[PDB]
């Protein structure tokens, strides 16, 4: 049978466990502080809902564990330097970049990357956007530990969520449009038919990366839409926030898909017929008033509400798009004010 | 948060728990063997996933608790004699029947009710168990203790069976799903098919009947009303004061499932009308082992109950829903060679609805 242990105790692991239950797959999400005992590791397929972790009592036991799918891929992707090098190695479009080694480097960096430099920690996410006058602000700790790239002026951001099976087969969801405010995802919208050139471009780059890594399971590739096409921003070797809409807007969710892949169950293409919109709930308390609107699917994480914390998400799907945007309209006043703009941005794509 | 304890830990209680977790409602399906001291029922909204129960330490405490929504209603619906009298009281058409109280009545039963008598136990029957179909020559098959504890009805030659699944809130408001077409074989549900828009007249009559019942009883939560489609219209077959097998398709084919609807009603949350745009088909899995080959068909939603697999036991269901019905028929076709032989007729029966 289907026994799965998930390294990491956050909402992604919870949604995976909720997904496996009606499939008859028992999923055990475990925190890094756990005792290796309470972990049915020795008889499970092992996966993670996190990207990197230190050696802990529990994790040490996971080192070289043969049931840990993709065990060896994580670190390649967890360090932005090696992740960017992978795109370069595959000749995949990505923002121009370099290791930011020393303050010495700034003028050339500016010369070459343009006016705005996006500095990102190599591991553990962690970002600064700087102009030549502002460089002092970057902590001295970053030198040697961050990459820096051209700030991309994209028209929008989209991510491709898909999965690759042990046999190399691949399946994908339509691209999803995502809006980030203060570096965090606030809203996502997916249409059953995306721009065909874009979709094709994304599936070919993601297939190429998954094949290269020998990856099995769900992976998300976030990209920037530019006049020249998509540029790859970053990868997530796991189910990703942008794909949550799949819980109610696809015949197979990203959670079920990930489980199917790693346990070697059937991996047909998920069916997506209507559009969906996802609104992330961040630092807000649950408001059951939202459930007055029948299209609203509430996904509460049962985490403590704190500022800037992802506490849940709302999914809405419908073949009637007038009904859908009307609902979004009705939802606005039921949410705290900082939600409005991302809702309006979502409604705008239905035009 | 919302905290709910359910009397019973069968598949219905499990699916109510699954529905609640994402809404932030902690739901505890409680087995009848639980020690009351070990269940937070005194701090919860209490409900039931079963109609009747034996007396155990846990049942004694829960069933009398003031937090048990519809506590005083269950007795009436749970006994088929009072359930039928209730239909009669509200002028609700139903099969001619009477209480089977003594052998001396048999001949009158047959004279009045026709060639086959349908005997149902007054309480504890579900899944087509606690029911016998008898010809005059077979009354010997009836357990002596049945006399006085069973009702007997005319065998109705319905052209089809449909059920109305709906809910009533503390505020008296009600919402309903479209009618669900149900196929039973050997008295157990095998397949359900629901369409976004049902026969309006039939949908209107059924709703009128269930609204009458729920309001007479002062019922809060989900209720299912199973009927027979005959040439004189619908007749009510029986009621289920809870989420019901024929409503399972709502997990994937409606915007709010029957499980979420029941939790909303009982916890006093909003009760809007669920949105249903496409048809859905539900295939019940009875006494069969799980076969992951089913997942090779992308529209299939597997709902495995993690229950012991043995003859006549409901072990899960498969839901399929899509706007393209050709997709559905095609998937139903593909499922036949992936299921035990006894499933073919029910699957074909569902495919037939779309042609
Ligand atoms: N080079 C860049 N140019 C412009 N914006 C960027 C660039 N890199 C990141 N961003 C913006 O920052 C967001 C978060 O950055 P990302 O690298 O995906 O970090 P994280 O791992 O924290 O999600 C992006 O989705 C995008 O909005
Ligand atoms: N009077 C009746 N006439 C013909 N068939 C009936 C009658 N009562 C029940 N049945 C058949 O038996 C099925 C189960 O009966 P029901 O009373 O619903 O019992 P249960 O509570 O076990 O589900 C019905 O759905 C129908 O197919
Ligand atoms: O990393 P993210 O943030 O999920 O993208
Ligand atoms: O069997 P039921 O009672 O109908 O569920
Ligand atoms: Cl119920
Ligand atoms: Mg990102
Ligand atoms: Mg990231
Ligand atoms: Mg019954
Ligand atoms: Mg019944």
């Amino acid at each position: 049978m289907k026994q799965v242990c998930v390294l990491g105790n956050g909402q992604l692991g919870r949604m995976l466990r909720q997904a496996g239950e009606p499939l008859g797959i028992a999923v055990w999400p475990v925190g890094l502080d756990a005792e290796p005992a309470a972990v049915p590791f020795q008889q499970s397929v092992i996966t993670a809902e996190i990207e990197r972790w230190p050696e802990t009592a529990l994790t040490r036991q996971l080192a070289r564990h043969p049931a840990f799918v993709n065990r060896d891929v994580f670190p390649i992707i967890a360090d932005r330097l090696t992740q960017k090098q992978l795109f370069d190695k595959l000749h995949l479009p990505t923002a121009p970049w370099q290791l930011l080694a020393e303050r010495s480097e700034w003028p050339a960096v500016f010369d070459r990357l343009g006016e705005l430099a996006i500095v990102k920690r190599r591991t553990g996410g962690g970002q600064w956007r700087l102009r030549a006058n502002e460089t002092e602000q970057l902590p001295a700790e970053c030198y040697g530990e961050c990459i820096v790239e051209q700030g991309i002026n994209f028209s929008g951001e989209v991510s491709l969520v898909g999965a690759r099976g042990f046999d190399g087969s691949t399946v994908f969801y339509p691209l999803t449009h995502n809006l980030h405010q203060d570096g965090i995802l606030r809203t996502s919208v997916a249409f059953p038919q995306a721009n065909a050139q874009q979709q094709a471009r994304a599936e070919e780059m993601l297939s190429a990366i998954m094949q290269e890594l020998g990856y099995v399971g769900v992976m998300a590739m976030e990209c920037f839409v530019t006049p020249q096409g998509l540029l790859i921003n970053e990868l997530a070797p796991r189910v990703h926030n942008s794909g949550h809409w799949t819980q109610n807007g696809a015949s197979i969710s990203q959670f079920e898909l990930h489980l199917r892949a790693i346990t070697d169950l059937p991996l047909p293409q998920p069916v997506v017929n209507n559009p969906s919109v996802m609104i992330n709930l961040i630092g807000s308390d649950v408001n059951y008033d939202w459930l007055k609107l029948p299209l609203v699917h509430l996904h509460w994480y049962d985490k403590e509400v704190r500022p800037g914390r992802k506490v849940g998400h709302l999914n809405l799907t419908d073949s009637d798009t007038s009904r859908l945007t009307a609902t979004l309209e009705a939802l606005i006043p039921l949410l705290p004010p900082e939600y409005a703009s991302g809702v309006i941005w979502a409604q705008s794509k239905f035009g």
